[PDB]
C-alpha cells in the first residue's frame, strides 16, 4: 500500500556527473564513454581545448576535442568513463514523466520526479549552477537520457533540451524576452492516478455513470484539460481491466470532480487532481518492477 | 526557483542492497563491510508470526540455511547473530562499494529518503517523514521488507530506517539499524494499530518560510501570538505542540525572511481557520509537513 511520487534509482547517472568550467562560467556535464555533454551556453555560438576545465570528482579530465550539436557542446576527453552505463538518448513527449538528478559543481544533490508539461516546460527545483543537470528513465538495465537543463523562465519554471541539443518548446538559449505558454492538465495522467486511488482503496468518487469520448472532451476543453484521445483510452486498458471500471466510466467520475470539486475530501492525500503519474508509472509502482 | 519533494541521490545505498533467503521467505538485506543486516522475521513462516519465539527459531538455523545474493554472486554466510529485531549475517566478502556511513536513530518529524527494493534490486526512491505516531506513509508491496531509509549530508550515508511491516491502515512500521522499532510496534502479527496521527507543526512552519523565500506572502497577517495561545488553537486541528526548541530551530529562516516565528504562527492559525480560498502555496492545496527546517534551508 501507499502511493508516492517515485523517482528511478539515480546511481547509474551519478557515476556520469562532472563539472565543466569555461572562463568564469561553471556548470554540470554528462560523461559517457570519452565524451562530456553540456549546455553550449557554458562558452553567435559558432563564433581551444585547454580553455575547458573538466573535473570528475577530484580528477581533472583532459579535453582533446570539441564540437557542437544543436544547443549541446560535446567535449572529447582523453579518458573513457569506467562507470558508463548502458544508455540511449531519447526524446520524450509532453505528459511523459522522468527523474531529474539535480547537480551543482558536478556533484549530485537530489533526485526528484517530474513531467514534461503540455507547454514543454518542467516544474523543477533548480538554483544557479544547476545547468547541465539531467532527466532520465530506466528500462531494464538501460538509462534513457531525455533532458538536460538549460534555463529558468520568469515564472520560476524550467526549460531544456533532449541530449541531442534540441529544445523542448519554443525556447532559445539566450537572454531575451521568453515566457511559458498557457499550461493545461494532462488528462490521461489524472485518469491513471484516479485508477491508482481505486487500487489503494479510495473509491468515494466512483459513480454509476458513463460518458461518450466527445462529451467528455467538450468538458475537458472547458476546464483547461488536454483532449483525451482513443490512444489514451487504449493505454488505460490494463488499469480498467484490473479495477473493473471502464475508461469512459472513470471519465464520468472526473467530469463530476471538475464540475463539483472534492467537497472537503482528498484522493491519495491530495486536494488537487494529480497529473504527474503516467499509466505506466501507476502500473510499475503497483507491481514492484526493479533495476 | 521551484520547490519539490526531493530525495537524496540513492547510488551509495544501491551498492549495498542484497537479497536474503531463508527457507521459503525472501527479502532485502543491507551489505556493509562483511555484515548483511536484515529483518529477523526472515527466519519466520506466516504461522510463526502470531507468537514467534525468534531465539528458538534461530537456534535451529546454521549459516548455510541463509542464502545471500549480491547481484549475480552468491555470498557465503560465516556467522549470524540477532540484535533486537535485526539479524546480522557475517559474510566471507567485504562489500567493496561500502560507503562512509553511520547508524542514526531519528525522532518524529525528521525526514529521510527511502530506496524501495524487491529481491535485492532497487526499484525506486522517495522522500518521507517519521510521523508523530512513529509510522511512515510509504509505498511498499510484499517483498519490500529490508528496504532502508537514509540521509546523506556531505558524503556520509546515515542509515535511519529498515522496513519491517505494513499496518492495517496501509501505513508502515520499522526499526533503526540496531533493530529497535520506532513506536510501540512488534514484529508479530498482533492488533497494535497506529495511534491517531498529527501534523508536524514545525515542518508546516518551515514550508511557509519556503513559500515566503520563493516570493509568496498572501497568507501573512498583521497579528502575532503567544506560544501558549498558538498551541491551544493548533491542538484543536490535530497539530503537534510547538516547543521552544522548534522556535529556536526556526531562527535562521526567521532572520532570512524578516518574519518572527510567532508572527508566522499567527499566519498558520489564520490558515487553519480560513482554508486557502482556492489558492495554493508552493503548488499545494494542503498544508505540507514533510519538509524540515533543515530541508528548506538545503533546497531553497
Ligand atoms: C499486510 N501484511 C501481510 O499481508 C503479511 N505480512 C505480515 C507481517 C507481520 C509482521 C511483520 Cl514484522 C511482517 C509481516 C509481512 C509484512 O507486513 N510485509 C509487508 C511490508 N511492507 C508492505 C507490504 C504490503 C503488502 Cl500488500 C503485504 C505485505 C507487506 C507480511
Ligand atoms: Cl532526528
Amino acid at each position: 500500500s501507499g502511493f508516492r511520487k517515485m523517482a528511478f534509482p539515480s546511481g547509474k547517472v551519478e557515476g556520469c556527473m562532472v563539472q565543466v568550467t569555461c572562463g568564469t562560467t561553471t556548470l554540470n556535464g554528462l560523461w559517457l564513454d570519452d565524451v562530456v555533454y553540456c549546455p553550449r551556453h557554458v562558452i553567435n555560438y559558432e563564433d581551444s581545448n585547454h580553455n575547458f576545465l573538466v573535473q570528475a570528482g577530484n580528477v581533472q579530465l583532459r579535453v582533446i576535442g570539441h564540437s557542437m550539436q544543436n544547443c549541446v557542446l560535446k567535449l572529447k576527453v582523453d579518458t573513457a568513463n569506467p562507470k558508463t552505463p548502458k544508455y540511449k538518448f531519447v526524446r520524450i513527449q509532453p505528459g511523459q514523466t522522468f527523474s531529474v538528478l539535480a547537480c551543482y559543481n558536478g556533484s549530485p544533490s537530489g533526485v526528484y520526479q517530474c513531467a514534461m508539461r503540455p507547454n514543454f516546460t518542467i516544474k523543477g527545483s533548480f538554483l544557479n549552477g544547476s545547468c547541465g543537470s539531467v532527466g532520465f528513465n530506466i528500462d531494464y538495465d538501460c538509462v534513457s537520457f531525455c533532458y538536460m537543463h538549460h534555463m529558468e523562465l520568469p515564472t520560476g519554471v524550467h526549460a531544456g533540451t533532449d541530449l541531442e541539443g534540441n529544445f523542448y518548446g519554443p525556447f532559445v538559449d539566450r537572454q531575451t524576452a521568453q515566457a511559458a505558454g498557457t499550461d493545461t492538465t494532462i488528462t490521461v495522467n489524472v485518469l491513471a492516478w484516479l485508477y491508482a486511488a481505486v487500487i489503494n482503496g479510495d473509491r468515494w468518487f466512483l459513480n454509476r455513470f458513463t460518458t461518450t469520448l466527445n462529451d467528455f472532451n467538450l468538458v475537458a476543453m472547458k476546464y483547461n484539460y488536454e483532449p483525451l484521445t482513443q490512444d489514451h483510452v487504449d493505454i488505460l486498458g490494463p488499469l480498467s481491466a484490473q479495477t473493473g471500471i471502464a475508461v469512459l466510466d472513470m471519465c464520468a467520475s472526473l467530469k463530476e470532480l471538475l464540475q463539483n470539486g472534492m467537497n472537503g475530501r482528498t484522493i491519495l492525500g491530495s486536494a488537487l487532481l494529480e497529473d504527474e503519474f503516467t499509466p505506466f508509472d501507476v502500473v510499475r509502482q503497483c507491481s514492484g518492477v526493479t533495476f
